[PDB]
């Protein structure tokens, strides 16, 4: 699996959906996330994140572990995304800043 971690918060540009050929991208009100069993691990889709936010399950870095198990949760609970939408208002004020887990919505 790949996994969305702490930089696509309150940016969610979604132009990572284009690319995906399973579609398991699973959209929140301000993140996105993989769903585990449906990625193919193809990688196409981590080029295309402008946050950088997306890695390979084994190279999530080790202060982001806990997306890894986020990602597999929240896409149980989260409609499927399939077609990119503009990015969030404030998408590059938010974009490098750290700790954006603290801002997570349901
Ligand atoms: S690694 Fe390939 S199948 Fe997995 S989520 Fe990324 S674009 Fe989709
Ligand atoms: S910021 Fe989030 S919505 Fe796709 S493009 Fe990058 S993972």
């Amino acid at each position: 699996a790949f996994v969305v971690t702490d930089n696509c918060i309150k940016c969610k540009y979604t132009d990572c959906v284009e690319v995906c050929p399973v579609d398991c991208f699973y959209e929140g009100p301000n993140f996105l996330v993989i769903h585990p069993d449906e990625c193919i691990d193809c990688a196409l889709c981590e080029p295309e994140c402008p946050a950088q936010a997306i890695f390979s399950e084994d190279e999530v870095p080790e202060d982001m572990q806990e997306f890894i198990q986020l990602n597999a949760e929240l896409a149980e609970v989260w409609p499927n995304i399939t077609e990119k939408k503009d990015p969030l208002p404030d998408a590059e004020d938010w974009d490098g800043v750290k700790g954006k887990l603290q801002h997570l919505e349901r």
